[PDB]
């Protein structure tokens, strides 16, 4: 009957707002969560109030090691058990600070910036295809990826490799029926470490209104993607950045 | 109170698609057509004995000439007299034929119709849009091939990579204006009437996803997408809808 | 003997340091112009007073027209004509200025369209017609992905160069001919152009320790135009300290 | 005296020629090896038989791991052991084999391919610019990474994350007067494993001449971006690839 979606980092900000669009459509919801059980927990009581044994919790670290490989399996295998199906993988969770060319190891950086954003990506991928009639992966990239903030070594090559994952995986799950695309926010909701007056020299950048994409605007996005809509969208990543990409020095 | 779109080549094939599901969506529209008279004025009549007076018909030709900019001032018009308003405009009409480098039309009439309908058209329809004046934008019908293509197409690939770079400029400068500009780029869609069955199999073999051309529709979809409220933070983007053929190697 | 190239726009900034460069590796040169006719003439006589006969100046208004083709061919010609091959085109001539979305349009596209696009597509025909290292190469605009605001037709027209850069090396490869481009950032800014407006961009340069300049243009078409570049077609080389990557 | 370069994998293939033009070129080179001890051992024999004390060894595995920044802080050391300095670091050491979605271990390689690809490059770059004239890093792209090989989806990953890194250590290294920049062949010396007709097959698509390029082809566009000629380019990729990224499906 109703199509299921696992959601990662769906507890707060933009993956939260996805795993709510997508149960608006009459998806069942996986909200991945790493950290924030509590956020996580009372999305999924919000959602099963709205429609009864629609939405599970599944706590997994996404950080590179020699179990992500398991957890990602994990991940994948909650969907079919709480649900008999999986129609929807959006990967949304995501490290992201700086790593300077010139406080934890830089092998600890390797894992989480390169782990969550591109590898945890890639073997949940694996495992959502080999499980396997709408059935889609959403990756969230960057619109920033070729004018990269500076100190983001690795934040900014496991974006780009994610960007690789989704004209690699089209390719290759194409045959299957496996719609590979991405959403790139260029700013959206902000980080909470740092002052609201950044904030606003960030919303001075953007052509389009001077304001930052709410994360109801990513989710529009991936709705787009994930739905009929979209049958023959495959390897396409649509900028959700009101134009600050195309913004020179 | 029902918004109004122009779409340009709308009397046949995706222009066609185009117009038909933004009239479905409650749009008043505009059919711009050149040669194909009679399949113009058949569609804004079915469109019409759907809701009446939703559907109008202009006739311009779009190839680049000193009368271009009122041509494309006139498609505008067109549209406010009809209907008051101009909320999108859908550049879709385009000519398409080789130019091999090394070789019946005079080369500057091929300058003339392949930069003229593929990107000058465009610049001057969106000036004229942009200055006539809410969801605001224009689509552009780009080409998903752009960076792969095909041998002897030269002025053609010129004309759509030109439409490219209208897409991020005027995307940029009418951000102000809240009008918004993307882009929506086929790959292998209904493919040209001429075109022998033995000849669209090779192409329809190519497509990863099902190994057949996009429908009409299946381009009108991302359009409607595009200028939908559902966008509303989208511009400067262009989305490939191509079934994955960008992605193939040689 | 020695090779032959046409540069267009060669009588000032970075048309003239390409004509120099490829001069002191050994190229015959046509100096084309269209309203420098003393610089021109003056770089012809300084390249010639080096070697004799190894640089001729040529006219031509590149604005599209219905003579655009006919002056085009004509530039080939008197590459021919004066030393009787054409090895490598420099497409170099460009037009730069504003075209606000809100002189005659017309005049506009027929400038901006005309000769940063249209005239070295018709060189470009004109060239590969009249035929070993073979190749051309289009001056183009690292930051076409980031335009400046209000130069639409300018963008537009360096985005269809880019078009022809690739369509041209892919069709003219089983000519041996290659196609190639190299994109400047900020070079030398337009004479015109104020002061404080100029000190403002070099401050956004990542290696904007250095002065940008035209010799260093130059340093990567004659890269381009070398055997050390014998496998390289469609392919352009930006040359702009690191500038196209900096973000709002 | 001489500038010195540092070439990883220099020991057989396109990392030989590079070596060799820029000992030509009048470096003094670092030859580092895998498993190519034979090879290595004899390129630098060479290398110092032409000029005497211009060319050294440095063995190292390039698999992401925890002791890979000690590796690759040791091959950089190694340059300033030998010769006093470190001008050139060349990053062409690589993995390259399938990883279908649908006997390594899947942790191994993600190891090897996204190591030796991507992690080992930014290290490298790193302890390059750590222990600092023209200063420049050139990394060894794909001009195929935008049209991936179907079923190599962990080393399409990788070379993204090269152009990421590219990009992003010439932004910032850039203060300090290091340049960055890629070469990207298309197809050029074909794995030695592959059969004669599937060599075939790839040369016939290459638009000019319908054929691969030689590794001194790729090595030539090293030299001119570690040139004087190169002094104002940085965070630019050359496709060394005869056209073949331009042809479409
Ligand atoms: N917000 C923007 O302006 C913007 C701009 C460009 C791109 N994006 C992209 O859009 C996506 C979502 O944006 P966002 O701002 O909501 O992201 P975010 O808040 O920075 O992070 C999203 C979630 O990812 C999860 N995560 C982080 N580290 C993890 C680890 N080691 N293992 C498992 N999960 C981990 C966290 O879950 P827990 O809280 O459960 O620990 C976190 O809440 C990301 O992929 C981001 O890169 C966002
Ligand atoms: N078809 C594909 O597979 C494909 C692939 C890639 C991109 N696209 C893009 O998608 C868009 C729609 O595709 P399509 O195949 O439906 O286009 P098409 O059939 O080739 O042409 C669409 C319409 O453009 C109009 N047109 C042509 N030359 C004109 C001129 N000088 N003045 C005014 N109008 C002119 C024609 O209208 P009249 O009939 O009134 O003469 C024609 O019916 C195009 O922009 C195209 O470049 C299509
Ligand atoms: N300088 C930069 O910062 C920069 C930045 C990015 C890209 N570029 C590209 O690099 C190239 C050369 O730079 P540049 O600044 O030295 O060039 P430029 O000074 O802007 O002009 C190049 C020459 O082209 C010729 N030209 C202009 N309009 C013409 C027309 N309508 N017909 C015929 N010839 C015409 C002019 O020759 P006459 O003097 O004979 O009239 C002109 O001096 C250009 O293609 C440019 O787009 C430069
Ligand atoms: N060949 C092509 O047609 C082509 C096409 C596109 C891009 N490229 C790129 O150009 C560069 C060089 O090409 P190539 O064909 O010469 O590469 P290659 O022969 O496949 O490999 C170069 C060297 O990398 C070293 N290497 C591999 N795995 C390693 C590990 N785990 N640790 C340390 N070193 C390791 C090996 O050294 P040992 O032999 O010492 O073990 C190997 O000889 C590569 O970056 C490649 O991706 C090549
Ligand atoms: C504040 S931002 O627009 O530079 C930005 C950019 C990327 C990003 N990724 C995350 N996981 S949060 C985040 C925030
Ligand atoms: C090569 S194709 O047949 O998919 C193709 C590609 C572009 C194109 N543009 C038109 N106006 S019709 C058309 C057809
Ligand atoms: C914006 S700029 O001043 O770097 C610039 C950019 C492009 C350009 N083209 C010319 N012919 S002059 C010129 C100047
Ligand atoms: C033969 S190829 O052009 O598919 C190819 C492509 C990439 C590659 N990378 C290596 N390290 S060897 C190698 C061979």
């Amino acid at each position: 009957e109703a199509p299921a979606a696992v959601v990662t980092g769906a507890a707060k900000r933009i993956g939260r707002a996805i795993a709510v669009k997508l149960h608006q459509t009459g998806y069942r919801v996986v909200i991945h969560y790493h950290n924030s059980a509590e956020a996580a927990v009372s999305l999924a009581d919000e959602l099963n109030k709205e429609r009864s044994n629609t939405a599970v919790v599944c706590q997994a670290d996404l950080t590179n090691s020699n179990v992500l490989p398991a957890s990602c399996e994990e991940i994948i295998n909650s969907c079919f058990r709480a649900f008999g199906r999986c129609d929807v993988l959006v990967n949304n969770a995501s490290a992201f600070y700086p790593t300077p060319l010139v406080g934890k190891t830089v092998e600890t950086q390797v894992a989480e910036l390169i782990g969550t954003n591109a590898i945890a990506p890639f073997l949940l991928t694996m495992s959502f295809a080999q499980r396997q009639s709408n059935l889609s992966i959403v990756n969230l990239c960057d619109a920033m990826v070729d004018q990269p903030c500076m100190a983001f070594s690795l934040y900014n090559m496991g974006k780009h490799a994610l960007v690789g994952l989704t004209q690699s995986a089209a390719l290759e799950l194409a045959p299957y029926g496996i719609r590979v695309n991405g959403v790139a926010p260029g700013v959206s909701l902000l980080p909470v470490a740092m002052g609201e007056e950044e904030k606003d020299k960030w919303r001075r950048k953007v052509p389009l209104g001077r304001r930052e994409a709410s994360a109801e605007q990513i989710a529009d996005a991936v709705i787009f993607l994930v739905s009929g809509s979209a049958q023959y969208i495959t390897g396409s990543i649509i900028k959700v950045d009101g134009g600050l990409s195309l913004v020179h020095a």
